[PDB]
């Protein structure tokens, strides 16, 4: 579909049989969501946005979907106020940003 | 133009009569970028993402040119890690997601 940028980016997705509402962000390279339970192993890491670095958990090969479109890859789970959707897994749905 | 997501969504900026490169960031509600000198009044303002919270100088009515396109907004400056076209701005020169 076309989404407008007039109100925050939000869509539904699915990951580990569960929904939810995450913001598409042409600006996170990673995908970030909330805690969460995520059964598998997970590597530790750092990343940093506006504010600073926070310890994140990542997941590699988790299968997701984004508004009825299949995607799997990594995903981060830490204290992030809200979900995002980055660039590594906008780019399996063939998101783009035109104008 | 359509820009895809395999890279970062960066671009040139004209502003204040300089060149620079910024990010189109549909995650971002506001325009941020590093710290620089702009002509006119300011108002001392915070902004919070991941990471925490920052303290920003607020410019309002800035025009700015974003990869050929006129936008006239406001402008935020400060400790910003890279320079940001949040939404506020990409509204004004017809920006969507689309996939
Ligand atoms: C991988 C990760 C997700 C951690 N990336 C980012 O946060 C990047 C960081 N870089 C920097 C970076 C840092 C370290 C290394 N390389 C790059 C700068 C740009 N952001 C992208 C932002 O789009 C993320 C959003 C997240 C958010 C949305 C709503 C509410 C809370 C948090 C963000 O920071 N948004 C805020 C935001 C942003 C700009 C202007 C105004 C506002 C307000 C607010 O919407």
């Amino acid at each position: 579909p076309q989404i407008t940028l007039w109100k925050r980016p939000l869509v539904t997705i699915r990951i580990g049989g569960q929904l939810k509402e995450a913001l598409l962000d042409t600006g996170a390279d990673d995908t970030v969501l909330e805690e969460m339970n995520l059964p598998g192993r997970w590597k530790p890491k750092m990343i940093g946005g506006i504010g600073g670095f926070i310890k994140v958990r990542q997941y590699d090969q988790i299968p997701i979907e984004i508004c009825g479109h299949k995607a799997i890859g990594t995903v981060l789970v830490g204290p992030t106020p809200t979900n995002v959707i980055g660039r590594n897994l906008l780019t399996q749905i063939g998101c783009t940003l035109n104008f």
